[PDB]
């Protein structure tokens, strides 16, 4: 396609849920970005993403609509939380390091929570980290925009690890808490080195929430008997302490993910009322022990 002369294709990162992505060189400037190429309300609403900047957020470099496609140039960074996780698998991920990844990520959330946009597909695929101890969310805007499918592009399988109960429920409307309890299971699975919910269908995913926080009903969740998938049949689990669910978190750890993962979107707890936590009495920067 002609857009793509502008770019040296350096390497295939990956496939995101909408498209291919490639490290690519601008052939002109010589920048290093990462190319996001989707095949074809969406143009003017990701546009509208270019100015939502901060430090904790990928840069939106550019939006362009050309011959049935659509690109995303993107700031590119070197690693995802998800290849780190795995690479990490024999030790762990240190406390520190997750802390400040939490604080980080949290930063990332209010800023654009705070502008009214939401992630909506949270996941450690989408969390890109650098070797200067940063990390960023990634494709902040696109569910809005396009849906999150049940397949992506390349017919894989849209993990539904990550998501809120609220959605597995049917809720039409989703807030930023829908973001809180992505991340809250993101921590918990840098913390344990398993994922949480690792739900193999929609009914698996409710089921495993359910197994682990309890089965919701009207006295922690107001009004969640009536959303549109919610059946007077789901088996009635009991809610397991959190000191089993993630050890080794300590006290105030145990405290945040609790309040990431309540049920009702209004109870959650925000990301500025997050990064107020006394777990981040001590948070520091660290640098992460990597390889490129
Ligand atoms: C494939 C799915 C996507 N992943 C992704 N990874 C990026 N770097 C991590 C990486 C780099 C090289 C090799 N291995 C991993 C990245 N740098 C900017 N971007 C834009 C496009 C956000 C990157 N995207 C996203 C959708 O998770």
């Amino acid at each position: 396609p002609e857009f793509m002369e502008n770019f040296q294709k350096v390497e295939k990162i990956g496939e995101g849920t909408y498209g291919v992505v490639y490290k690519a060189r601008n052939k002109l400037t010589g920048e290093v970005v990462a190319l996001k190429k989707i095949r074809l309300t969406a143009i003017r609403e990701i546009s509208l993403l270019k100015e939502l900047n901060h430090p904790n957020i990928v840069k939106l470099l550019d939006v362009i609509h050309t011959e049935n496609k659509l690109y995303l140039v993107f700031e590119f960074l070197h690693q995802d939380l998800k290849k780190f996780m795995d690479a990490s698998a024999l030790t762990g991920i240190p406390l520190p390091l997750i802390k400040s990844y939490l604080f980080q990520l949290l930063q990332g959330l209010a800023f654009c929570h705070s502008h009214r946009v939401l992630h909506r597909d949270l996941k450690p695929q989408n969390l890109l980290i650098n070797t200067e101890g940063a990390i960023k969310l990634a494709d902040f805007g696109l569910a809005r925009a396009f849906g999150v499918p049940v397949r992506t592009y390349t017919h894989e399988v849209v993990t539904l690890w990550y998501r809120a109960p609220e959605i597995l429920l049917g809720c039409k409307y989703y807030s930023t808490a829908v973001d809180i309890w992505s991340l809250g299971c993101i921590f918990a699975e840098m913390v344990t080195r398993r994922a949480l919910f690792p739900g193999d269908s929609e009914i698996d995913q409710l089921f495993r929430i359910f197994r682990t926080l309890g089965t919701p009903d009207e006295v922690v969740w107001p009004g969640v008997t009536s959303m549109p998938d919610y059946k007077p049949s789901f088996p009635k689990w009991a809610r397991q302490d959190f000191s089993k669910v993630v050890p080794p978190l300590d006290e105030d750890g145990r405290s945040l993910l609790s309040q990431m993962l309540h049920y009702d979107p209004n109870k959650r707890i925000s990301a500025k009322a997050a990064l107020a936590h006394p777990f981040f009495q001590d948070v520091t920067k660290p640098v992460p022990h990597l390889r490129l």
